[PDB]
């Protein structure tokens, strides 16, 4: 059973317009087979630059965040419509950021990820655990309470659960001083999958992708490919470098 | 004691790619005299966008966020960096609809402010009470609060409030169509300005612009312009309806 390799790149807080138009060119102008899903997510500021600069059938713009409300009395935010009227697909929801440091619930990371995923966009739904949690030994019962808010908000309609990528991030190994191991991260993917599939649908459960931004490198990746539940990568601050063509290299090797 | 009339019109998240190049446009071929500063702000989505629909030399393009890091990991977060990379000068900031909804504190509000005015942005700082809190009576407590924040943050350098314009916005005047009358609007203003001479500086109050915020209307606005401690409008509504341009004209006349 084979599941589509799907690679993200986040830039983040970076980027001007001429690194954008650099950055883009420059993965566009790698070589991306049609086995590979790549997506990289620009700052709003640089979605319209972004998306001029991918020359490219194969890659696609994605956004780093989006809102739980329609287009109305919401400044500084984005809505659904804005990104789909921009022809952009896919968006990241509930990153680490986020979450843990901009106070973002797993509600409304929940909320916001549904929305979309009823206008029939792809949610890179992102889902981890810090140190504190991982000593404590909730490992799980953080991932899973993250991703069952997702649950109960998808609710009946499990059909749109189709278009969620599961992003795990070892959010413990930031800098943590800790590295993570591929067995560490693969049985993380293993106990997410298993979650999937028996409260979910256990069909749809080898369907599902799940993606380790785990600290992933040129090397230590062609290893994680390797983990058979690892269905990726979302890069980060790599993804802002060549190294990401790269990265991108492994995953359809691996 | 003359302050240059500031009027600026928040998008909030609402347009279209299309919307934007046609209504930039319409408000770019509107007649805008060099006595008044005009700013208007669309979603970071759209900015690239607006920027290329603006060939007026009166007229600029404002941010109604900014985040208080600078570039790095903060997903899903602006920077004051990438803001003027773009070639803004103005951004919003401290709006009720972040405050009073999204949960932005005083303080973050007021260290977003700084570090943007520090980097020598003209910013659009948000203060407003709720229906509640005039009731209580609180209102100059609170507007206080909220521009206190700032002087805080502010501290020593107390003149990046050369580059600070003030928005009340009445909370419960917004969006309710319900507003402020003339007698009220210029109340809180006072109070406000009283706020500046006492605790910021006696000769930089005669010339901080504090615009009034919230339901401004035309036949309304009249009036509001002619109180002479009201130095402008933040128009969300309105801002979208070809009714802006009418209310600039109103502006300079008064």
């Amino acid at each position: 059973p084979a599941r589509r390799p799907f690679i993200g790149g986040n830039f983040k807080c970076n980027g001007s317009l001429d690194f954008i138009k650099s950055h883009v060119a420059a993965i566009a102008a790698h070589k991306i087979p049609d086995s590979v899903d790549v997506v990289i997510a620009p700052s709003a500021v640089h979605l319209s630059t972004a998306i001029a600069a991918n020359t490219s059938k194969q890659l696609r713009i994605a956004a780093q965040n989006v809102y739980l409300e329609g287009n109305g009395a919401w400044t500084g935010e984005t809505s659904v419509e804005m990104l789909q009227d921009m022809g952009l697909k896919h968006v990241i929801v509930g990153h680490s950021e986020r979450r843990r440091i901009m106070g973002e619930t797993d509600e409304q990371s929940a909320k916001k990820a549904k929305r979309a995923l009823e206008k029939g966009m792809t949610v890179i739904f992102c889902v981890g655990e810090t140190l504190d949690e991982r000593k404590a030994n909730r490992t799980m019962e953080v991932n899973i309470a993250q991703l069952e808010a997702l649950g109960k908000e998808l609710g009946e309609s499990k059909m749109l659960w189709k278009e969620v990528v599961i992003a795990y991030e070892p959010v413990w190994s930031i800098g943590t001083g800790v590295v993570a191991t591929p067995e560490q991260a693969e049985e993380v993917h293993v106990g997410l999958r298993k979650w999937f599939a028996e409260k979910v649908a256990a069909e749809g459960a080898q369907h599902i992708r799940i993606i380790y931004g785990g600290s992933a490198n040129g090397s230590n990746d062609e290893k994680l490919g390797q983990c058979p539940n690892i269905d990726g990568f979302l890069v980060g601050g790599a993804s802002l470098k060549p190294e990401f063509m790269t990265m991108i290299d492994i995953l359809t090797k691996t």
